[PDB]
């Protein structure tokens, strides 16, 4: 049995593992968003100030190109822990490769050891993210309503790992020791690593030590070829580009870019073909084809607050934090942490909100759409602001009150289209939804990957009030058709 095996207490009143997998998930997330807080600066550092020199749009569309990856890997790997390896080892692979990654960036190893880097993590990212998080849902049994809260302490360590390390990696961007503070995170997460080997024999039992539908002799052979072969072109026309001079990273903003249009409609295709998929769950699906819009129109403005408006932060306010006479200098990797910072305090209390309200609560695309025009009207904010300011150097004030809206816009928007995602799935293709909903975040950040090559152009200030202009004027277009997407 899968509940007989693992302890159904010790952890707050949750299963003992979900101990376990907190303390794991936390040294990863850390040591996560806290290189991808110093990679920035990282980037378009100057070399006598310790960077590698990177153009400052390859930098930010190496963000958001990395970024999407992350995401979208956790489809294959959703898929080899339910073919190959199961949860389980995909999870222990996924940490053993991430902590190679960390470790090739504290080596001087300039622009190879980058995308090694990037290659190690993004493999194993799409091999943790998305099973560990399987893991812990199977720990609770088919009728146990504790899985609720212990989701919750889940992603809370996700945030809690997102807050702290952008603190604590700040000094070593102030000193300017970029690879010290990698080690940093490195070891970080060899700490989730060790602390999964010495405890998690006996806190998960037997959960998702084999994979669920294994493959059969032939489809070892059939899904081998295939794999084997677009990972041969694939290395072919790099090794090509390389050795001819043809490779910048436009190859690889581009492909990605098609991946993340290409890959929505593949899934609302498949889905709403098929027989399986009823009257009644069609049509719902084409419900969340709007919604899907809403959400890609939110983590576009989102996910750039970790590399268009921290820069512009950098290089267009004081810097310095001025609250009711309480002034300090205002760090630049700190700006990462305003989001999970209202994320661990009013994630509860947006709770209430919905819960004191009953049946009169908003719709479902009324959510979508309140959090879609607050990151909206978020970067009409400062835009304004620098329309206003121009050449004079305003307060950085400004900068944190977009990041503000935009993760109060998401609270509204978060919690909605992951209860929705696997909720009115199509109750075949309930992966296929739990994939679409995600895809809004990796979408939105290989368009990202893209969009910001519109800021040489546009200015940078300019920029801004188109985005948020897009946004305000496509939700609430979608808004008018807000009672028809509701019937559902
Ligand atoms: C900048 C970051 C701190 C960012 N706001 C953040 O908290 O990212 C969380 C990491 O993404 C995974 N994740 C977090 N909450 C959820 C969630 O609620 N559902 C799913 N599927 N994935 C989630």
């Amino acid at each position: 049995q899968t509940i007989q095996s693992i302890p159904q207490k010790g952890f707050f009143g949750h299963p003992r593992g979900l101990g376990v997998l907190f303390f794991v998930e936390f040294w990863e997330r850390f040591s996560y968003y806290g290189m991808r807080a110093m990679l920035i600066f990282y980037m378009y550092f100057a070399i006598h100030q310790n960077g590698l020199g990177i153009d400052k749009t390859t930098a930010m569309s190496i963000m958001s190109v990395y970024g999407a990856l992350i995401y979208m890997s956790s489809i294959p790997g959703a898929w080899i822990a339910d073919r190959i390896t199961g949860t389980r080892g995909a999870t222990l692979l996924g940490a053993v490769l991430i902590i190679i990654g960390h470790i090739c960036l504290s080596l001087p190893f300039a622009l190879f050891g980058l995308f090694s880097s990037m290659f190690f993590i993004i493999i194993g990212s799409g091999l943790m993210k998305p099973n560990i998080s399987n893991i812990v849902g199977r720990l609770y049994p088919e009728n146990d309503t504790r899985i609720d809260a212990g989701f919750v302490i889940f992603y809370m360590s996700v945030n809690l790992g997102a807050l702290i390390s952008p603190i604590i990696l700040q000094h070593f961007v102030d000193i300017r020791n970029f690879h010290g503070g990698f080690l940093l995170a490195a070891i970080g997460m060899a700490l989730g690593l060790v602390w999964y080997l010495l405890f998690n024999r006996k806190n998960l039992g037997s959960v998702g030590m084999k994979p669920t539908n294994p493959l059969s002799k032939e489809e070892k052979r059939k899904y081998g070829m295939i794999i084997g072969i677009i990972v041969a072109i694939v290395i072919v026309v790099l090794l090509v580009t390389y050795y001819t001079h043809t490779l910048s990273f436009d190859l690889i903003s581009n492909t990605v870019l098609v991946l993340g249009v290409a890959l929505p409609i593949i899934y609302f295709t498949t889905m709403l073909r098929s027989k399986d998929v009823t009257d009644g769950e069609r049509s719902r699906v084409k419900a969340f084809i709007p919604l899907f819009i809403l959400g890609m129109l939110f983590w576009s403005i989102q996910e750039q607050g970790s590399n268009v408006l921290n820069i512009y932060g950098l290089e267009r306010s004081d810097m310095q934090l001025n609250l009711f006479g309480w002034t300090t200098r205002f760090g630049e990797a700190l700006f990462q942490s305003i989001n999970p910072l209202f994320i661990l305090l009013f994630a509860p209390v947006i709770s209430m909100i919905w819960l004191k309200m009953g049946k009169k609560q908003p719709s479902l695309a009324i959510k979508f759409s309140i959090g879609t025009l607050l990151a909206g009207l978020s970067y009409i904010l400062i835009g304004l602001v620098g329309l206003g300011y121009g050449h004079t150097q305003f307060s950085v004030n400004w900068v944190i009150l977009s990041y503000v809206i935009c993760v109060i816009g998401e609270l509204c928007l978060s919690p909605t289209g992951n209860s929705a995602a696997v909720k009115l799935a199509p109750k075949a293709f309930n992966a296929q939804m739990m994939s679409v909903w995600l895809l809004t975040n990796a979408s939105a950040q290989a368009i990202n990957g893209t969009l910001v090559k519109l800021i040489k152009p546009l200015g940078q200030t300019n920029y801004f009030i188109f985005l948020g202009t897009v946004a305000i004027v496509i939700t609430l277009i979608i808004l008018v058709f807000s009672p028809k997407i509701t019937k559902a």
